[PDB]
C-alpha cells in the first residue's frame, strides 16, 4: 500500500516538523522558462560532476614529489624517475579500471564547467541580470568564476606532468617571483623554497580537492541562495512585468526538466570522456625542469593569461638596482581584469545612472553600448585565447610564427574597437527590424496588384488593422517579435498519424482542434492576466 | 557618522533584499539559558577549531608512504627510512614556525570534539531530548559521534607512526581481513593490497581532510537546522511548558554569550596545545612492522573498542575449511553498540510505548529505568575504556596484567549490573528527596523547645502553609527543588563596596534595594505569566 504508506510517511514528518508552509512555498515557486536561465545551471550540473568524480581521484592520488621509478604498466615510462603524483596519476589511468574514464570525465567536466560558466557570465551581462537588485550575485559569481579558473590550473596541475609542470614554472614562479615588493617572498612562501619545492604539489591538493572546492560550494550555496529567494528575472513578454514571475512552478514541471537537463548534461560529459581523449598524461613525460614541449598551453580558461603573456611587448623596467620582469604586466592584467569584472555592475550603474529596481531582463539589442562593451571584451578574450594558440595555429594553418604574434599585438588594440564599432551597428539595426516588423508586420510572398504592375510582400499585422490597409503599428515592448509567418500559425499542420502511417481522420480532428483550443486558451489567459495587471 | 553609514547599509540590503521578516524572526528566537545546553556547542567550537585547524596542518603535511631519510633538524631520527608522511608530519612539528602548536591543538580539539560529543550524548540522552520531535535529531547526531570517532582514527592515523600504524595495522588490517565473507576483499579494497600498500595514507588522507570532514560539516548543518526550527527542548520550570521556550532572545544576549564561550573554549583549547604535549611523533619513531611499544593505544574516544578486544576472551570458530578470527567479535560487538545507539529512542518509544510530543525534557531521576541504562552504558563504556589501559594501569598502578584483564572480563558483565542496580536505586532516593521537601519544606538549624527537649529541624516551607505550623504539601512539577536555605534570599547581602573598601552605605542601600526590587519583578513576571497560561 503505496499511497498509505506515503500518507503515513509524510504525517510523521509533518507531525515531528511542520514544514507544510514552506514545503508548499518552495514547491508553488515559479521559475521563467528561458532556456537561457538553463545555461547557469548547466555550470551547477557540471560542478557536482566534478564533485563526484572528484572524491573518486582522491582515493587513488597520492600528492607528492618523492622521487620513484614507475614499474608499471605503462612501458614507454619504465625506470624513470617521476614524481609520485605522476606514478599515481599514471596508475589511474592505466591500473584502477576505468580510471582513465574517471579522471577523463574529470576533466572534461572541469572544461564544460569554466565554459558554462563563461556562457551564463555572458548571458547575465547581455540580458542585465546584474543590475540593483542582484549586483552581489554578480560579484559573488564573478568571484565564483575566478576561483574556478584557478581551480582548473591547480587541477591539471595536480598530476605533476610535463606540460602541467612547465605552466607552474611559467605562471606560478616567474610571475610571482616577478612581483616587485614581495615577489620572491610570494614565491618561497608558496614553494616553500624555489621552483622545485618538494612541498609544492601536496600544497596544491590542499587547495584543489578541499580549499578551493570548499570555497566555492559555499559560494554556489550562496549563489542559489540568492537567485531563489531574489527570485529569478524574467525576459519581457505579454504577461510579465517587474512584479510578478511568470512560467512553471517547482515541482510538476520545472524540477523535472530540470533533472532531465543534469541527467543529459552528465551524459553528454560521460560521451566526451569515453569517446574524446582529455590530458593524455602518458605521452606527457613526468615534469623535469630541462625537458620541453612545443604546445605548452594551458586549458583554455587560461589561455587568455598566456596570450596576454604572449602579445604584451616584451616591457620591463628598472628602477634603482631592482628589475620589474614584463611578467609583472600580466599580474597588472589580471587585476585589471577582474577588478573590471568583479566591479562592473557599479560602473555602469555609476555611467548609466540606472539605481532602479530591475526585474524585467533587457535584450541585447536594446542595449546597444553595453551590448557592444561585451562583444569587445568577448572580441579581447578569444584574440588573447587564440593569441596562446599561436604555436599550433602557426604550425597548422601556416602562419610565421611572428606574423601571429604581431597580428596579435595589433588586434588586441583594433579588434576590440571595430568588435565595438560592428555590434553597436548591429544592436542598433536589430532594433531597427524589430521597429519596422512592429509598423508593418511580418513578411511573406509576393502579389502583383491587379490593374498595374506593383509587387508588394503582402505583409502581415501583429496587430489592430486601419481602416485601409496598413495597420496601426504597436509599441515596443523589449520582447522579441515574429520575423516569420513560420513561427505562427501558418503552415504547421502536419499530419498527426505518424512518420509512416497516418491515424482516423476523426482521431486527427480530435487532436489538432484540441491543440487549437489548448493554444488559444494560452494566449487568451496570458492576455486577461495581462490586462488584469493594469485596466 | 557610523550611525548613517549602518543606516544607509540597512537600506541597501533591505531594497536589494527583503530579510527584515527573517532577520527579525531570527534575532527574536528564544533559546533555554541552562547550562547543559551549551554542551553541544561546545563540540561544534571545537568542530570549527579542527577545521581552522586543520586547513593549515593541510598546507604543510605530506601524504605518502614514498621511503625517504630524514636529513632533517631532529637529530634522533635521522639517516632512518620513513614515509614522506612522517617526514612531513616532523617538518611540521620542528621545521614550521607554530606548526607543533597547530598540530597539538588540532589534536587536543580532536579530543575536546569527542569528549563534548560524548558529554552532549549524555545529556540528551538522560534528559531524554531525543524522545518524538527530535528522535531524528538523535539518529543525525548518533551518525556525527561515529563519524567523528573514525575521524579522529583517520587522523591520528595519517602521520604514519610507529603508534598509529601498530593501530592501524591492529583495527583496519586485521579486523578488516577477519571479516569471515569479505573481510580480505574489504582489506585489499581499502589497502589496494596488503597491509602496507602504498596507496593507504593518501587515502585516509582523502577521507580525513575531504570526505569524512564534509559529511561531518553536513549532518552538522542538519542538526543545528533541526534545532534551530525544532524548537530547543527546556526543563520544566515556572513559565515553561509543552508549548513555549523560556529564555533569551537570540541577539542581545544568546548571540553574545554563545561567542563569548567559543572564544572561552578556544582558549581552553589554546592553552592545552601550549601547556600539554599531545602525540610528541618526534618519539614515535617512523612506522616499522617489526618495532611496536608497549603502550599501543588509541585515542580515548576508540580506546573502548581495543578493550573491548582485550576483554573478549579468546574466541573463535572453525567452519569448513574457514576461520572466524576473534577480531571479527568486536566489529561485530561495535555493530552491536552503534546498532543500539543509533536506534535507541525507537526502542524506547517501543518499551515504554511513549511517543508523545515531549518538549518539556524530564530530570534524569524523574526516569530512573533510563538513568540507570544510561549509567550501566556509560560504566560499561569506562570498564572498556580502562581495559584498553590496562597495560598503563598494571605498570603505573602495581596491579598483575593477567589480574587487570580478567577484572575487566568479569567487569563488563558484573559492573554493567551493579551501577544500574545503584543508578535505579539512586534516582528514585533523589525523587524522595524531592518529595521530602516538599512535604516539609527546606532545612534550616536546629531549636530546642521551649517547655520540653523536643529538638526541631525547623524548617522552611516552599508553599502556602496550612493553619498550624506544617504546610500544605505541594505537588512535584518536574522542576529541581532548593534543597538549601543558602539558594534562597538568606544571608545574600554582603557589602558591595569592593574586595578591599566600602561604598557608601547610600549607594549600597540604592543597589541592594533596586536588585531586590528587580528580583522581585523577575519572579512576578514569571508567576503571571504562568497563571495566564494556565488559567
Ligand atoms: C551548496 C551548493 C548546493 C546548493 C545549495 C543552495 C541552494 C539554494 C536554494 C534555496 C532554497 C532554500 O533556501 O531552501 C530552504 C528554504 C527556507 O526558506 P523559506 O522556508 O522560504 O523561508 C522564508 C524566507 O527564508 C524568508 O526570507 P526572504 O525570502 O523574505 O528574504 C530573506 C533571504 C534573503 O536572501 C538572501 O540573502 C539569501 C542568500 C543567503 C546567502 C547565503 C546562503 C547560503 C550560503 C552558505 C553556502 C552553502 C554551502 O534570506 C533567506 O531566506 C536565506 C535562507 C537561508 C537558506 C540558504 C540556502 C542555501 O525552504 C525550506 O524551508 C524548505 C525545507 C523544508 C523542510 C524539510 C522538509 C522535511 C523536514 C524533515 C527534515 C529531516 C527529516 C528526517 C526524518
Ligand atoms: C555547517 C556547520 C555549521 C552548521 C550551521 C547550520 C545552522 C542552522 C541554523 C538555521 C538557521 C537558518 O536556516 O536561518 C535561515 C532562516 C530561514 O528560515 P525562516 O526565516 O524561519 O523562514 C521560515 C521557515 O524557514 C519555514 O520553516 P519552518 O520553521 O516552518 O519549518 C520548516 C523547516 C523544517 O525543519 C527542518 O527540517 C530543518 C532541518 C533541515 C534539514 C537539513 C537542513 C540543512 C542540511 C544541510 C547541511 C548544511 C551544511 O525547514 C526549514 O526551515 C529549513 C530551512 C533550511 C535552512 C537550513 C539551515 C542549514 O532565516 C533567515 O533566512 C535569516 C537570514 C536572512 C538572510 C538575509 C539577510 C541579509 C540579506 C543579504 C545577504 C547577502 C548580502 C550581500 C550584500
Ligand atoms: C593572435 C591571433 C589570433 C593571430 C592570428 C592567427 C589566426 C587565428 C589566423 C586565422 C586562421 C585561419 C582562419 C587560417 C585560414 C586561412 C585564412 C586566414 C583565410 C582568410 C580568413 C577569412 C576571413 C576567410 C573568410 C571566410 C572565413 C571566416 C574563413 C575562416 C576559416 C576557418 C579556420 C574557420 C573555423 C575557425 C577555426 C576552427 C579555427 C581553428 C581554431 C583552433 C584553435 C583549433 C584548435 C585545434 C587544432 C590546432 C588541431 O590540430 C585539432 C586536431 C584534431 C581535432 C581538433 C583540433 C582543434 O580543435
Ligand atoms: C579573431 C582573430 C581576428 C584577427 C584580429 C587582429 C586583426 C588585426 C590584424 C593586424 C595585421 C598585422 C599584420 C602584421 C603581422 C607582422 O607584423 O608580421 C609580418 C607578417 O605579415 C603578415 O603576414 C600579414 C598578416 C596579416 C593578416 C591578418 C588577417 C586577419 C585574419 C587573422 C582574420 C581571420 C580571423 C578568423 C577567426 C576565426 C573565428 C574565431 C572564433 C612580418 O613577420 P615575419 O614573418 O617575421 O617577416 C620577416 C620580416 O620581418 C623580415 O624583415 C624579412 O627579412 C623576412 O625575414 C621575414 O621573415
Ligand atoms: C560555479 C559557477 C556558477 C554557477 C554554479 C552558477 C549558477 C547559477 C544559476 C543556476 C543561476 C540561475 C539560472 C540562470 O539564471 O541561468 C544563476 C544566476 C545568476 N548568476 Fe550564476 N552561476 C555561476 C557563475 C556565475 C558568474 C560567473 C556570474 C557573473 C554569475 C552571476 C549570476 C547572476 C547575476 C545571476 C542572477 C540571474 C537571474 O536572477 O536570473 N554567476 N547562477
Ligand atoms: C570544483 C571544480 C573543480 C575543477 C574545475 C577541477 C578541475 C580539475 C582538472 C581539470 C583536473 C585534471 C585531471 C587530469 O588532467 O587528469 C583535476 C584533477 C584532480 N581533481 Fe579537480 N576539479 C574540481 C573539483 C575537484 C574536487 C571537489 C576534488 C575532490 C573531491 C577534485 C580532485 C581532483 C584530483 C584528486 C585530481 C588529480 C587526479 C588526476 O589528475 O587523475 N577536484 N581537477
Ligand atoms: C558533531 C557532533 C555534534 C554536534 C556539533 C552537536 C551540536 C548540537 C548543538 C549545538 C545542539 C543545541 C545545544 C544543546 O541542545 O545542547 C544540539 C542538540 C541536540 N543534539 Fe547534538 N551535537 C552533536 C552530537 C550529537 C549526539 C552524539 C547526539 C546523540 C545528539 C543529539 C542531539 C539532540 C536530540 C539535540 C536536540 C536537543 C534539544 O533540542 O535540546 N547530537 N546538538
Ligand atoms: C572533523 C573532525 C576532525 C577530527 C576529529 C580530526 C582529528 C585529527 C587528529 C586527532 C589528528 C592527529 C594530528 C596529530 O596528532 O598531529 C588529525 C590530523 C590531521 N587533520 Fe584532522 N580532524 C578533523 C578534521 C580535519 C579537517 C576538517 C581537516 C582539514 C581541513 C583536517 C586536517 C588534518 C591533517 C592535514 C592532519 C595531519 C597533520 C599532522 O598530523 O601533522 N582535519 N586530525
Ligand atoms: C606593471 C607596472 C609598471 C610600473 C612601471 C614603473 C616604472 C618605475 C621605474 C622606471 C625607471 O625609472 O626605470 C628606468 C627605465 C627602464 O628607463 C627610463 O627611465 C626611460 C623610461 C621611458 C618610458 C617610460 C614609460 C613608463 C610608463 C609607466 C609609468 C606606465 C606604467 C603603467
Ligand atoms: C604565465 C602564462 C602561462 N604560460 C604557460 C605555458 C605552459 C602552460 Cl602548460 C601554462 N602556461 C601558463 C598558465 O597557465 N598561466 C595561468 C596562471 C597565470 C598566472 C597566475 N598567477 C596568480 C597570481 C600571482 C599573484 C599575483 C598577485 C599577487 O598579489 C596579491 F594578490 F595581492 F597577493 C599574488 C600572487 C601571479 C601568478 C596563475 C595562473
Ligand atoms: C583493534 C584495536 C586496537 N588496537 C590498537 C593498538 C594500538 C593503537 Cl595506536 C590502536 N589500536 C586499536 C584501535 O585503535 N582500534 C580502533 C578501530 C577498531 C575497529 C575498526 N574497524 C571498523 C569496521 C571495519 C568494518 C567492519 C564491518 C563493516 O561492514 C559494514 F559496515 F557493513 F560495511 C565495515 C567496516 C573494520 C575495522 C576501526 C578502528
Amino acid at each position: 500500500d503505496f499511497a498509505k504508506l506515503a500518507a503515513a510517511q509524510g504525517d510523521a514528518i509533518d507531525s515531528r516538523y511542520h514544514p507544510s508552509a514552506a514545503v508548499r512555498r518552495q514547491l508553488n515557486k515559479v521559475f521563467p522558462t528561458h532556456w537561457s536561465f538553463l545555461l547557469g545551471e548547466i555550470a551547477l550540473y557540471s560542478f557536482i560532476i566534478l564533485l563526484l568524480t572528484g572524491v573518486w581521484l582522491t582515493l587513488f592520488f597520492d600528492p607528492s614529489m618523492a622521487h620513484v621509478t614507475y614499474d608499471g604498466v605503462y612501458q614507454p615510462l619504465r625506470g624513470v624517475q617521476m614524481s609520485r603524483a605522476y606514478e599515481t596519476a599514471l596508475d589511474i589511468s592505466f591500473e584502477v579500471r576505468g580510471g582513465l574514464f574517471v579522471r577523463q570525465v574529470h576533466h572534461w567536466a572541469a572544461l564544460m564547467f569554466a565554459a558554462s560558466i563563461m556562457v551564463h557570465l555572458a548571458r547575465i551581462f547581455f540580458t542585465g541580470a546584474f543590475r540593483r537588485p542582484r549586483e552581489a550575485n554578480w560579484v559573488i559569481g564573478s568571484l565564483l568564476l575566478i576561483l574556478a579558473m584557478f581551480e582548473g590550473f591547480f587541477g591539471y596541475s595536480l598530476p605533476d606532468d610535463l606540460l602541467s609542470g612547465t605552466g607552474i614554472r611559467a605562471a606560478l614562479s616567474g610571475i610571482t617571483m616577478g612581483i616587485p615588493v614581495i615577489g620572491t617572498w610570494m614565491h618561497w612562501a608558496l614553494f616553500g623554497g624555489d621552483f622545485p619545492g618538494e612541498i609544492l604539489i601536496p600544497r596544491l591538493y590542499a587547495l584543489h580537492i578541499l580549499l578551493i572546492p570548499g570555497i566555492i560550494l559555499a559560494l554556489i550555496g550562496a549563489h542559489l541562495a540568492l537567485v531563489w529567494f531574489q527570485k529569478h528575472t524574467q525576459f519581457p513578454g505579454p504577461g510579465r512585468t517587474e512584479t510578478n514571475v511568470v512560467g512553471v512552478r517547482v515541482m510538476p514541471v520545472f524540477a523535472v526538466k530540470s533533472g532531465a537537463f543534469f541527467a543529459m548534461i552528465t551524459g553528454v560529459l560521460g560521451l566526451m570522456g569515453g569517446l574524446l581523449t582529455i590530458n593524455p598524461i602518458w605521452n606527457l613525460g613526468p615534469y623535469k625542469p630541462s625537458q620541453v614541449s612545443a604546445g605548452s598551453q594551458p586549458d583554455f580558461y587560461m589561455m587568455w593569461t598566456d596570450g596576454l603573456i604572449r602579445l604584451w611587448p616584451a616591457w620591463e623596467f628598472y628602477p634603482f638596482g631592482h628589475t620589474i620582469p614584463q611578467g609583472v604586466w600580466v599580474a597588472v592584467g589580471m587585476g585589471l581584469v577582474f577588478a573590471l569584472l568583479i566591479a562592473y555592475p557599479f560602473i555602469e550603474k555609476k555611467v548609466t545612472g540606472d539605481d532602479a529596481h530591475h526585474n524585467l531582463l533587457q535584450r541585447p539589442r536594446d542595449v546597444p553600448v553595453r551590448t557592444a562593451i561585451g562583444s569587445m571584451a568577448i572580441a579581447l578574450y578569444l584574440l588573447l585565447t587564440f593569441a596562446c594558440m599561436n604555436d599550433i595555429i602557426a604550425l597548422k594553418f601556416h602562419i610565421s610564427l611572428n606574423a601571429t604574434t604581431w597580428i596579435g599585438r595589433i588586434g588586441m588594440v583594433v579588434l576590440p574597437a571595430i568588435v565595438y564599432f560592428v555590434a553597436y551597428r548591429w544592436a542598433i539595426s536589430l532594433q531597427r527590424s524589430d521597429r519596422e516588423v512592429l509598423e508593418h508586420g511580418v513578411e511573406t510572398g509576393i502579389i502583383k496588384r491587379l490593374p498595374h504592375g506593383a509587387y508588394v510582400e503582402l505583409h502581415q499585422p501583429l496587430g489592430p488593422v486601419d481602416e485601409h490597409g496598413h495597420p496601426i503599428p504597436l509599441e515596443y515592448a523589449g520582447a522579441p517579435l515574429p520575423k516569420r509567418m513560420n513561427k505562427l500559425g501558418s503552415g504547421g499542420a502536419p499530419g498527426t498519424g505518424s512518420f509512416l502511417f497516418p491515424d482516423p481522420a476523426v482521431e486527427h480532428e480530435a487532436l489538432t482542434e484540441a491543440a487549437h483550443a489548448s493554444e488559444h486558451k494560452s494566449l487568451t489567459a496570458l492576455k486577461e492576466h495581462q490586462d488584469r495587471i493594469h485596466g
